[PDB]
This record gives C-alpha cells, sequence and structure tokens, in this order.
C-alpha cells in the first residue's frame, strides 16, 4: 500500500506529502474539498469580475518565516510589498493623533511602563515547552481583565484592544491573555512585531504556491472526506465517506484542529486531548472584503468600532477600492449589510459600500474555525500534547504549531517535524 | 552652646536648620560663601542687564518631588511651566525625524527591545538598599560598553547617548551604566521620565525660595568656611578658617561630597568611605547659557555634537534669546569662544552668538563639582555608607540622596532624615 497517507490538502499537508515523496516514499494525499490550499484561498472576487482576491491567509513576512521564504524562493513565486498606509482615520478619541502609531506623548510614560510589564510576562514563555507545561495558569485569564491591570489610558488602551481583537479574532472578554502573550513571544518577544509582520503578499495569490507544491505530489484524491482512522492492526486503515478504505504504515492528520472531533480514531485519542478536541478552540476571526466608492488610497482605521480595524486592501478603479475589515463572527453578522454600512460609515462617513465578499470559515464543515485561538483555560490544560503523535498517527498544521501558531509558517514548520518523525524510524 | 550646627547653606542645609529650629532646638547655620543657595543660584545675567537667570539648579517636577512641592506651597512661591519646544533641529542623521521624539519607525522594534532590557536591569535596583549592597558589579561598567550590548541603531542609539551625557554630565566612556540605571529607577522605573521631569521652573528664580527658607533661620554666619570637625570630646567642636571654634551636640554636614576631603574630621571617617571621599565623584556637568541673535522660539536640538543638547532658554527681545547648552567640562573649554560658536553653529548655522554666561562649579573651592555622578566602579564599592552618620556628625545633600540622587528634591529628602535622626535620640 502506502508508506504514508496525508489527510488534508492545505499547506501543512501539501509540504508533508511533497517531502516524503522526495524522500522516495509512497504517499497518498487525501483532500476533503474541491481545491487545494485550505485556509489559504485565492479566487476571483464576488464583487469585481477579473479581480483575484485572498479570502483566507494572505500576509507573510520573510524575516519572520524562513520556511515560507525558501518555498517562495524554491519556485520563484513573486511577492509584493503589502499596502503602505498613508491616510489615517482612527476612532480613538480626540487626543489620538492621525499617524500609524497614534499614541500622544501625554500617554508615553504609561505605554513605556505597560510595554515593560507586557514583555516581562511574555518572557516567562519558553516556546518549545508548550503552554500547558510552564505554570502559566495565572495568565490564562480573559484579555480584558488582564489589560485592566496595565492601567492604560484611552488611546493606547483602546489601540491595544483593537489590534488584539483583529489578531485573535475574539472579543476581549473571550480571548486568553496567555494567548496574546504567546503571539508576542512567537515574534521574538515583540508586541510591535505582531503587526509589523503582515508585510508582504503573493503577487498572484496563494494559489500560485499551491500549484507549485502540488505539481510535485503524484497521487492526490479530492472530494475525499476522511471519517475514520484505525490503527488497531499492523497497518493503519483510513476510511472515507463515500468510498473505500485506504491503508498505510503512517498517517498524517493535516486538517484543522476543530475538525478532528468528526473523525473516528481507533483506539480513541489519549484522555488528556479529548475534552478540548471536543469543544474546539475559540477562534471566531472574520475577515470581510468591502467594495467601496469614495475612499482615498492608503486608508487605515483603528478604533473602538465593531470593526476594530478597517484598511486599504486593493485598488479597483479611481473611484473604487476594496477595503478589509477584521472582526469576529460571534459579535458580528456579515449578512446584515445594514450593519456593514454602519460599521464602515463609523470610520469613513463619506464612503459608499458597493458590496462585500468573504468566506464563512466557522460554518464550513471542512474547517469549522478560521485561525486557532484557545478559549480561556484551554491551552494551559493541554497544548503541546495536541500536536504530538498518537501511535502511527501524526498531527500537523498551523493550529498546533508551537513556534508560529496560526501562520502559514507554522503549517510549514509542523510538517517538517512529522516528515522527520516518519523518516527517523 | 548649640544643639546643632549646620555646615553649608544650600537647600539641604537650609531645610535642616529651619526644621530643627521649629522643633525648638538651638541651631547655627555656617555658610562658607557670600550667599545662600549653593548650587541653586539665580543672579542677574552677565549678558543681559535686568535679566534674572539660573546658573545652577533650575528645573523641578511636582509629581516627582513632593518635598519640593510643599515648600513651594508653604511659601506661595510661583512656578511656571518650563519652555514648550516647538521647533526641532537635531543632529541625528538623515533618517531622524524633526519631532521631540525623533525615532523613525524603521527603528521601533529595536527601541522596544532595548527599552525592555534597559528597564529589566533598572528593576534589579532597590532604592533604599544602596548601590553597593546589591550585587550590581556587573552593571558598574562604562556606559558606552553597556549601550553596545543593546544593539541600537543610529538615531535611537545616538539620541540615548546625547541625553545621558547631558544628564550625567560625563562622556559615555566615563559614565557608569549602573548610575544611568539608578536615575531610571529613581523615576519610578522610567527612562522617559528622566527627561520629562525637567518640567517647571521658579518664576522668580530659586533665590525666591532661598529667601523664604532663611527668613526662618535665626542664626546664620556667611563667609564662614569650616576646616575641621572634632568629636573626640563630649561635645562636637567645629573649627573655622579665620575665626574661632563653635561647639554643638550634633553636626550636620550639608556641603558637597566633593568638598569633604578638605575638612579635618576627628576621628577620621570610617575606612570604607575614605578612598572615594578622596578621589571625589566624576561629575563634570557643564551648563552654558548662550546669548544669540537669529534663533526662532522653541528650538530644541539633540545630536552628536560636542553639545549633546542645545535648546531654548528665554526670550530677550524679538531678535534675541538665551539658549542653554549642556555638556561636560572635561570635554569642553567654555573659555574658547571659538569652540562655542562652532558647537552652536553645528546645530543652527544661521544663528549669531552674542555672549555666554555660566559658573564654573568644578573649580569653585566651595563646590568642586557640579552635580554628583560616580566614576565607574565607585558606587558599587560604597554608596549608601557615604550618607550615613559617623557618630554625632551627619551627612546630607543631593549628592548622597538614595531616592532622588542629584536633585533639589534629594537635598530636601536627606535633610528630613537627619532632622529625624537628631530629634529621635
Ligand atoms: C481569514 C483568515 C486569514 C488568515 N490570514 C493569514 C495571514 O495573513 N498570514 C498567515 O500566515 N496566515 C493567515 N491565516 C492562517 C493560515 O491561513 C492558516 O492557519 C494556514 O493556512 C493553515 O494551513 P493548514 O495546512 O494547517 O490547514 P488548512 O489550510 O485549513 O488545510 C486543511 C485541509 O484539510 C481539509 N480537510 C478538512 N477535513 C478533512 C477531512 N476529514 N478529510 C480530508 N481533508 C479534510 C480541508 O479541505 C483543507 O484543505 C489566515 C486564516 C484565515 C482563516
Ligand atoms: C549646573 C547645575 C544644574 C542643575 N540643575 C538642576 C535641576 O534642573 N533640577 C534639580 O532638581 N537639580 C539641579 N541641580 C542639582 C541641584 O542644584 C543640587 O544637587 C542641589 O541644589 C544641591 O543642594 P545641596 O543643599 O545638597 O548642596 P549645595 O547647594 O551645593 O550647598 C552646599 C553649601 O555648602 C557651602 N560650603 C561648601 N564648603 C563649605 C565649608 N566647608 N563650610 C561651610 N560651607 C561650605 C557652599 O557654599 C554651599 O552653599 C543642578 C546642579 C548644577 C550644578
Ligand atoms: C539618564 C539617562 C537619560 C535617557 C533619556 C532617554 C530618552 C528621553 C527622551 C524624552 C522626550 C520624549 C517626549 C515624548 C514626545 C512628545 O511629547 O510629543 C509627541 C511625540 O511623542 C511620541 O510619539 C512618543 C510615543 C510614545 C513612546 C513610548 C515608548 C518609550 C520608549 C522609550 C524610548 C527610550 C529612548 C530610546 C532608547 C508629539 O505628538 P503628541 O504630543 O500629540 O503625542
Ligand atoms: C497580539 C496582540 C496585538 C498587539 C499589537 C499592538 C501594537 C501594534 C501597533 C503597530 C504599528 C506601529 C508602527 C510604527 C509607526 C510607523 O511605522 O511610522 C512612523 C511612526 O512610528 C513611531 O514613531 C514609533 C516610535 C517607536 C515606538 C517604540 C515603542 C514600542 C512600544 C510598544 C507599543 C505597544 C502598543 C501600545 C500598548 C512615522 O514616521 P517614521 O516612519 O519616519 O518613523
Ligand atoms: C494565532 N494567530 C493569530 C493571527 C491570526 C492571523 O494569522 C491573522 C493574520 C493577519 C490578520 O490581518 N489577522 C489575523
Ligand atoms: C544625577 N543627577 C543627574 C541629573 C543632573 C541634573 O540634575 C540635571 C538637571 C537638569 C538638566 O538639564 N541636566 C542635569
Amino acid at each position: 500500500m502506502y508508506d504514508a497517507i496525508v489527510v488534508g490538502g492545505g499547506f501543512s499537508g501539501l509540504k508533508a506529502a511533497r517531502d516524503l515523496t522526495n524522500a522516495g516514499k509512497k504517499v497518498l494525499l487525501l483532500e476533503g474539498g474541491e481545491r487545494l490550499g485550505g485556509r489559504a484561498y485565492s479566487r476571483e472576487s464576488r464583487n469585481v469580475p477579473g479581480l483575484r482576491v485572498e479570502i483566507g491567509g494572505a500576509y507573510l513576512h520573510r524575516k519572520h518565516h524562513p520556511r515560507l521564504a525558501a518555498e517562495l524562493d524554491r519556485y520563484g513565486i513573486p511577492t509584493a510589498a503589502a499596502s503602505e498606509f498613508t491616510s489615517f482615520r482612527h476612532r480613538l478619541g480626540p487626543t489620538a493623533v492621525d499617524q500609524a502609531f497614534p499614541i500622544p506623548g501625554s500617554e508615553a510614560v504609561a505605554v513605556e511602563a505597560a510595554t515593560y510589564t507586557l514583555l516581562r510576562d511574555a518572557h516567562r514563555i519558553d516556546l518549545e515547552k508548550g503552554l500547558e507545561n510552564q505554570d502559566l495558569e495565572d495568565l490564562d485569564i480573559p484579555l480584558n481583565e488582564y489589560v485592566d491591570k496595565l492601567d492604560l489610558p484611552p488611546v493606547s488602551r483602546q489601540f491595544l484592544l483593537a489590534w488584539a481583537w483583529n489578531m485573535l479574532g475574539q472579543p476581549a472578554d473571550q480571548a486568553s491573555a496567555l494567548w496574546m502573550l504567546q503571539l508576542v513571544a512567537a515574534h521574538h518577544y515583540s508586541i510591535l512585531g505582531v503587526v509589523l509582520s503582515l508585510d508582504e503578499v503573493f503577487s498572484n495569490g496563494s494559489a500560485d504556491l499551491v500549484d507549485a507544491m502540488s505539481q510535485e505530489i503524484p497521487e492526490i484524491r479530492l472530494q475525499t472526506v476522511v471519517t475514520g482512522i484505525d490503527q488497531s492492526g499492523d497497518v493503519v486503515n483510513v476510511t472515507v465517506k463515500d468510498g473505500h478504505a485506504f491503508q498505510a504504515h503512517s498517517v498524517i492528520v493535516a486538517t484543522p484542529m476543530n475538525t478532528w472531533r468528526r473523525i473516528v480514531f481507533t483506539p480513541a485519542l489519549p484522555e488528556r486531548r479529548r475534552s478540548v478536541i471536543e469543544e474546539g478552540h475559540g477562534g471566531q476571526g472574520l475577515k470581510i472584503l468591502i467594495h467601496v466608492r469614495g475612499a482615498e488610497a492608503g486608508i487605515e482605521c483603528v478604533g473602538d468600532g465593531i470593526f476594530p480595524t478597517l484598511y486599504d486592501y486593493c485598488e479597483v478603479s479611481e473611484s473604487e477600492r476594496l477595503l478589509v475589515a477584521f472582526t469576529d463572527s460571534g459579535s458580528f453578522d456579515p449578512t446584515d449589510i445594514g450593519a456593514v454600512k454602519d460599521a464602515v460609515l463609523y470610520y469613513l462617513p463619506e464612503v459608499e459600500v458597493l458590496g462585500i465578499d468573504y468566506h464563512d470559515w466557522i460554518a464550513d464543515p471542512l474547517f469549522e474555525g478560521p485561525w486557532v485561538a484557545p478559549r480561556v483555560g484551554q491551552f494551559s490544560r493541554v497544548h503541546k500534547e495536541l500536536g504530538e503523535p498518537a501511535g502511527r498517527i501524526h498531527f500537523v498544521g498551523s493550529d498546533v504549531s508551537l513556534e508560529f501558531p496560526g501562520y502559514i509558517e507554522g503549517a510549514l514548520e509542523t510538517a517538517e517535524c512529522a516528515v522527520n518523525a516518519i523518516l527517523h524510524s
């Protein structure tokens, strides 16, 4: 049969499948859906005929992501410097200043203090060890309660909250402080670095690299949703919705953490993992592309709106543009366009909304979640364990990366590790 | 005779003398020079007839200095908000920006890192304990060597150095890193706070408060330089240059640390103090007032010039102003006016120097030093010990304050303590 079956056709799965193959193994890639890429997804725009857009993962930074840089280099995939912001319309109160960093000096001493406390806590985290193994339980509290102890003033406090909401894709009352600290550590112990790293984009979309990687996997089955994995025997048996079983010495689960509860594992996974695997992670990130008329180029807005961030995405024509909001799907209904007009108009009262485009990750059975973000309490109970092997079954993907949790990079990184675990044994 | 003699007629000495008196004791104040105030010294300007100027200590901040605030409140001494800076002519390289905080974002991540390390080290310091008692010897190295390990880029690195030079009144190769960290801690663990606190001035000069305080001391002898203090007997004997001895149960030395080596103490001071008392501290701060024509109002310059800082001091007329440079007297000769024109012109090539005014603290036998700043090594050998009693002799003054070393505030603070030590016993 096969040396490995890889379940799931996103970047994690794609790298694994290609790497083992180049190692000379016999590998099958099984993809539940009708395309490769998973949460990296360029398509043509619902709003603008002829325009290609990223409806998932978009932004990379080469100094922060060596594994991604080399893929881009390996296949000559051109990147482009992401949108430079030149025009600032914040909702941060009358003392904010319209710059990218809108903190007034009247606030500077407080920022300098809070920055120190913030980074002091982040320095507690050792990245390789896992969040559940370090006595961090005091920090796994709600983000809003934590940011209350920083004694921050209006502009900087609200600025902090807005970006955290955008990044974590959770309202402050649901986001774990520990997890915010984790993203800080992931970035070489930089708060600033967490935002300064959405920095480049693919010039022809993520689909570019998706194709390069697949042009090198020989056996791929789309529309093949896995429903069971069984390793009670000498050889792992992988069973499928409408179709037969496939068999292998080794199985890589490269599907989203929040999907693992819909698969039947034999034996059942280790007791420690089950509860969290059941509940899933709390990530509710929601990314909406907005077709607008009237917006000038290079707009950036941060503020206390239901959209925390709203900024320039693309030029369409000289009257028209796409913008991007982030916010979360628990707090917002993207199908109430009335609400969208309100949210936008809040920052930019002179602009007309022509239409919106997005994908509803949380509702896609193939995904069930956008990017990972633990619920409060979850990742100090179990975290590193989640992406650890259970027998001959391996778990990879951004959702479980310890080094770069959440990013294309971490999908690439958890794969390399599995490929190694297989190759060595 | 007297319950106390206070030696030295600066703020430290003035508060003591007044406080003991109000306690009802019998107190003599002995002042070596021809005025009261010491290193707080307003006079009429050498350059501008009719203009009153501060040739010593000038700047206060009420939130940072409760002891000073209450003096000002006690006597209704009016302050004025110090010069707001509106115009910026830095020498920090082509990427600096002409703002008060001239760091470019291209530099921001590095600043955020360095700020963290800087404050982490400063948090090692416990203020009450004394610098010699905490295992800080690793930090008592030269400032330039320390600032090399922060890996700072041009603008921020040079900005940091310029303000440190100004503050410590020492070139980077002679200043102790530990001492820079000490000023950071003194300020509630704030780097920013070290400069944001030169913030108010006396509207009628420091002489205002000097008079208020003396209007309440009943026995004062000027031109009375002390040369010996002897406590071998039952009652302390204090002997004078051209004149008799005075006697007291208790003596307060409120004269500058760098003068104590010219006094004969019986018995000799404790072995630990003697070496440092001999060498004196390394402070070489030099403050020059420059009368100029052509300068616009509100100028501030920071840079890599021989003047680290050069900024607006006062308006004179609509063509004329005073500015203030700081720099150090080891590195600069203020009697080479050619050099002064060069230093100024470096930042402001369009401006004409009319004249300069300053006092040469380091050369004044009554002072022998401007503000305190240890030499490298000194204050981790002995620091708290220096301002500790030796028998019935007490040492006060800014030079020895642990809480606010260097400031009028710390002169007020070390006095309160002595007054207490005397009263309790
Ligand atoms: C809105 C949004 C914006 C983002 N923006 C960025 C960004 O700017 N920068 C960045 O670095 N990252 C970004 N990300 C994160 C990044 O996209 C993902 O975390 C990463 O691409 C995940 O890749 P993966 O290989 O781990 O999982 P996925 O790409 O999710 O791949 C999992 C695959 O499994 C398949 N699958 C699911 N169930 C089964 C089944 N049982 N059987 C077979 N196949 C199955 C799915 O079809 C999918 O193809 C963003 C994510 C979202 C949701
Ligand atoms: C240029 C300069 C600028 C400054 N700027 C500021 C500022 O902006 N803000 C701030 O808070 N602080 C500032 N300071 C610091 C502050 O002025 C001093 O540290 C503080 O005033 C010292 O007061 P003191 O009472 O300890 O000593 P001093 O004021 O120095 O008093 C000592 C007194 O002892 C007398 N004396 C010396 N020898 C004898 C002798 N043997 N017998 C009798 N009397 C003797 C002297 O005449 C003097 O009056 C500045 C200092 C300088 C030099
Ligand atoms: C845990 N990872 C949180 C970051 C989520 C994420 O990758 C992402 C990337 C870009 C953006 O604009 N918002 C969120
Ligand atoms: C140890 N104290 C260092 C600060 C020296 C000092 O008090 C001072 C005050 C104002 C100024 O502009 N430069 C120096």
